[PDB]
This record gives C-alpha cells, sequence and structure tokens, in this order.
C-alpha cells in the first residue's frame, strides 16, 4: 500500500445518490489517504479518499442520519460513515483528523 497502516476496519459508507443507502466496505488509512476494499482480505482497492482539507466529526441532527455511531468528512463533497461501536467511531474520527493534517 506504499505506507504503514494507521488503522483498518469495517465502516458503512452512505451513497451520495437520492435514496442514500449504506454499503459496508473495509477501510485502511495509510499516510493521508483512506482506501477501501470489498472485505478484510484487502485484495483490490475499490477507491481512495485523500483526507487533506477534510475535517471529520460526529453527525449533527440536521444530517438526518438514523444509524448509530455515524460521522462525516466535509471539504474545506461530503462522506458519511457509520462504525459498529462508539469506541471504533471515536478512533476513526481522531485517526482521520490526524491524517488530514499531512
Amino acid at each position: 500500500l506504499g505506507s504503514p497502516v494507521v488503522v483498518r476496519g469495517w465502516l458503512h459508507k452512505q451513497k451520495s445518490s437520492g435514496m442514500r443507502l449504506w454499503k459496508r466496505r473495509w477501510f485502511v488509512l495509510a499516510d493521508y489517504c483512506l482506501f477501501y476494499y470489498k472485505d478484510s482480505r484487502e485484495e483490490a482497492v475499490l477507491g481512495s479518499i485523500p483526507l487533506p482539507s477534510y475535517v471529520i466529526s460526529p453527525v449533527a441532527p440536521e444530517d438526518r442520519i438514523s444509524r448509530k455511531y455515524s460521522f462525516k468528512a466535509v471539504h474545506t463533497r461530503t462522506y458519511y460513515f457509520s462504525a459498529d461501536t462508539q469506541e471504533d467511531m471515536n478512533a476513526w474520527v481522531r485517526a482521520m483528523n490526524q491524517a488530514a493534517q499531512v
């Protein structure tokens, strides 16, 4: 992946389209970049989100998100994520913000 892994695990990512359905992907944060894969084998990169100029935080009421442990990355296009526990969400928010500072 070029760089040592800071953190990896499952997140649901919301689709940006009208229905705003969720899809579970396996994320890996390396250097300043978020990479995701179909599953935890990390075989083929499905996508990369470079994090510089994003700020990551828990969702607000006006985001209208009904999944628990949800957080968002907004530019200085917005991405909505949901973790499976409070702890994992807290760890992703800290890690994504660290990566977003170069």
